[PDB]
């Protein structure tokens, strides 16, 4: 029971300081069980944190709470010892459950001079001369004024969720920019080992059991880059040669369908260019706002299947010498069409649909053309 | 600072998209002599503000994260955009509106319809008069990109910055641009900024992707001086009668492959002796098309049995890797090129017999 | 004051390594009845975990630690909940100790033994100097029960660092353990039990780790990273290797193949290279678990499907030429196209597919020349 | 129990690989092909030799090695029971001083054999320590797999008849190795945890799609199949394919119907998936239909259905059926499913013809 207890006070501690890792700068250096329960260094400020969890349905931190004076005492003898330097020192108070109280309300707000003054009570008004115990707790918080009004004034209480890990999942889920939501519990798990790890290595060898922020943004970075293998795009083709809009571009003759007509292709072959070339108007765009594919590896891919046009141009017009124009010029297309499908968009494979659709496009600016003579019956 | 060629005002957007959420949209938008005639009469700021208005109004966007960033190229003074700019609560928004209505009171025929459309709630515009954030331009824009970059991001890669703030630098302005040509609102998620910047960051981290950026064209100094120099793979070109564009994509593929292959092995990606097996497979694949075709047009011309070859390696010898690893086109053409250049392979049947 | 951080910490790093000696119907409860309670369900251990940071031993001869774990142990013996016929009593330490009571207890199992070591053991530690000695009283009033205990008794101590144990648990036990990424697989097994414990106290429900569930997970994390999908091999012979021109001489029933065709010299110290390098690939690969022969006839037959096509393809394509030219025709079509297959769903070089033709066209399954099971019957 | 074809002297012997660590290396012989463990038997003393010869060459760690044998059914000695029954120091000691009274007669037969293994005292009580005599019993392949379920941690219940039977393969293909290159049968529990990880993580990932095939050319449903003549043999039959090809393409058929069938029910792929699939194909054959009608134009009827039909048989393998990879009998057997259907086909008048 009680070893459940200080084990569970552990667990949130180790817990925390994840968390606090998750939301640090690349300067920012967390100890742990060195000075304080969580102490953090990101060279211009510093935050002292304690975790305290019992939550038997009774509030942990009251008006008269031997933890919280204990707490409180420690900061203050930590003030005093003069190593801290309280100009811009924060102290923070994390509980993972909600918990009420009038010293909380008191200690959490009232942040400035003039509501210092007017906070918590004169000498012992509230408390009132609690019960006999140690009470040295008592006197040693309230000797100094200053120091008091000081700590009041810099004080913070935050509570938790009523679980450690979905308060982790949720920090994560916030604060990294690209956060794999897909795998969360696999990334969470491992980046608990390795903080573990490291921590217990650093205590066995009597070293400093600090993190420096660096290292976990570095082991994050490789866990995530690992996990980010989406090999192959997706999306789904729905259009179909009964379509409203596949209709409208047939009639309307882009570039692309006049240079289709040009070596005189079936009624069939209108409708599945403007079926592909329509889809991959739209993928081109989806995957462009989710991060998938920019217009730098866009550029690329029509850059790749210039060349593979300018291969197949000399291809046909080697292998269909005599022949009727419009026989070379649906030669090369079909000879287009089976080829470009071999190529990579972001090394990320992509449908048939993309490749024939980014053929068209292309025509459609009259950089690659079928018929032998495009560019003067088009220019 | 990784071209230093992008507009300003998309700087400032980058940095801006690095402090923030996972769960945060800034809503960019922009106003624009020298002069300080921006002020309370300006037009488009309302009539953006009516814009914000209207897509308070809509539902389509969470106003409880959403960061209204409205920038100038200069510095421009006005009462109003300062009260709306230094009002971050909801007491000093809701003094701010009133205020702010005060002031454009009895205004011109030209803003009424835009003080109408702003004017049609009170929690909503003292919302995004508290989100509200105007920032102006700023003398050293790259610099703080990277600053912030560096600071702020967990896992940020020092060996490769220059070019990992090309490709998200880039993805914004591609966001820019389409937000401009839709004429629809310019909402930029952080949640898919921050998919683009870990893509763009584990492109770099993994050890599979031969990355290499290929910059060379036509109108080179490096290409046509190679090209006139005529050294032994151009000369090897010239004997099966290829056109000028041939010569040109040639000397393309193999000055990208020299710099590749010096960039891949100075890294460690590839070893020495792992470019010698890549050659030897591509050459045991350049004898296997050789006979194939010396087989199938068979009693042809010499020079088009020369074409037919070369195009046939240049089509089959794309499906091979590097060390575990896949390589570009040019990769391959290139390679191809550097063999034919010492005599080890090549395309005119009798090329050993004539130089 | 790290002590019961660290206490803590290897207290749940043997919670991991207990798992992984496990079989698929233990259950492992952490801070339950004792510090670890494994529970197979034909016996039970009880393990106690003491940690010291200093070279001094900590059981050196009355240490307190030492006698509350002894009168622990007789609690629950004495309370009957524990079944004393198949109960086993383990004391672990993250260093090694060296105390004449520890040497005496653990080298005990018989009755005879037990007694010897009973009677024996109130040597120096009948003197309660210090306080709370009624762990003394309660571990010495039985004689019975004592005995037992001795018995039952075994003292297992670390190496000095708890991960270097658990790495080198989870390297002897797993079989199979990819010790490639070793270092990831531990980081994702702690962060997971760490979960399960954490999520089962938050509920004051009982902290207790089924061997199933840990098994499930180590398999999906080991399946996660045993996704190699490319075969390597080292091919470095070439035509001058004394074994390639010994081949060739030798003339086996694929080099006789190709000389029905007709090819040249540079054909047949190429076919000879790779045959050679295709049966030196399967041999290693077969022998390393990564390929067996069950995967290497399908192979075999996928590439017999291809030649099927080919041979029509070529004979459609070469009516009315000389049969030697429409062999070497279906020959260097089969090696362009048997390059596309995959061997367990690995890529494999293009010598391993030329060796596989070879192979098969050295038992007479796939010729070259249009009438080869004729002319080579 | 995968195949129950197996041989008994390797159900339990990959039971004894299962239950080791991944340091042991096992050794493995059958001297049965009568009391065959008797001291007169050079089997059995050939076979100590051997094993001495390999711990005194330094290749074999004695310390992580044992000495499995084996006998067919059971067979008993004095000699055979001291080698299995000890196992402690003193008790090898012991073992290795009756079995030398033991041996006191000339015997010539075992004479270089007993002289070969009692040239060493440590050598020889170190292998009699790991030595272990198993006898071949009847219920072997029930043992396995309680044993595969009961020890393996992560043991798949879904997929069990076929991982024995891959893992089986392997300890069969090893032993058929060292049986024939003239070498000891160590299988080290290194590479047989190896392959048994393989096997389970092939069974367990969800990119691969896995058939099993046992169709072939002389199968029952194969001939009743080209027999009956349904649509897409009929649509062969215009371009006069050799009887060679109907069975083949009846064989892709009924494995692309079965499997279809096979990884719909199991979840691996969706109803919709495969009719993407379907939509992929019919556009290359559509595509192949117009390149070989320009290319071979003037051609007969017959050649042209040939050549369009060997031209969709070679394109049609690269396409993926929703992100995973399939065999060519997929293609196939989807390609005449459709053939069947008279939505695609070879003869250029198909549609007029039947």
């Amino acid at each position: 029971t009680s070893a459940v207890s200080s084990w569970l006070g552990y667990k949130i501690q180790e817990y925390r300081l994840t968390q606090r890792l998750l939301e640090a700068n690349n300067s920012s250096c967390i100890g742990f069980e060195i000075l304080d329960d969580l102490e953090e260094h990101t060279g211009s400020t510093s935050t002292f944190e304690q975790d305290k969890i019992s939550t038997t349905g009774r509030n942990i931190v009251s008006n008269h709470s031997k933890d919280l004076w204990k707490t409180l005492s420690n900061w203050m003898d930590l003030i005093d010892s003069g190593e801290i330097d309280v100009d811009n020192t924060i102290f923070l108070l994390f509980t993972n459950k909600r918990c009420h109280s009038e010293v909380l309300q008191l200690l959490s707000t009232s942040q400035a001079t003039e509501e210092a003054s007017k906070a918590f009570d004169e000498i012992l008004k509230i408390v009132s001369h609690p019960s006999p115990s140690i009470a040295n707790y008592l006197n040693n918080f309230s000797k100094s004024k200053t120091d008091a009004c000081r700590l009041i004034s810099k004080f913070t209480y935050i509570y938790g969720s009523g679980s450690a890990p979905h308060d982790l999942r949720e920090s994560y889920k916030l604060h990294r920019l690209g956060a794999l939501e897909e795998h969360l519990d696999e990334i969470m798990y491992e980046i608990l080992g390795w903080v573990s790890d490291v921590l217990t290595l650093a205590a066995e060898k009597r070293q400093p059991t600090i993190v420096r922020a660096k290292d976990f943004g570095a082991r994050l970075g490789e866990i995530e880059s690992k996990y980010r293998q989406k090999t192959i795009l997706n999306y789904f083709c729905n259009r179909s040669s009964e379509s409203e809009d596949v209709q409208n571009t047939i009639k309307d003759a882009p570039n692309y369908i006049k240079q289709l007509n040009l070596i005189n292709v079936d009624d069939s072959e209108l409708e599945e260019a403007a079926i592909a070339n329509l889809e991959t108007k739209d993928a081109v765009v989806e995957w462009t706002l989710n991060g998938d594919v920019q217009d730098y590896s866009y550029r690329y891919y029509q850059r790749e299947l210039r060349r593979c046009w300018g291969i197949q141009k000399q291809k046909i017009h080697l292998d269909f010498n005599g022949r009727p124009e419009t026989e070379v010029g649906q030669r090369l297309y079909i000879e287009c069409l089976n080829n470009v499908t071999r190529y990579y968009l972001e090394n990320k494979k992509v449908g048939d649909f993309f490749a024939h659709g980014t053929l068209h496009s292309m025509a459609d600016k009259l950089t690659i053309g079928w018929h032998p003579e495009f560019d003067k019956k088009l220019g």
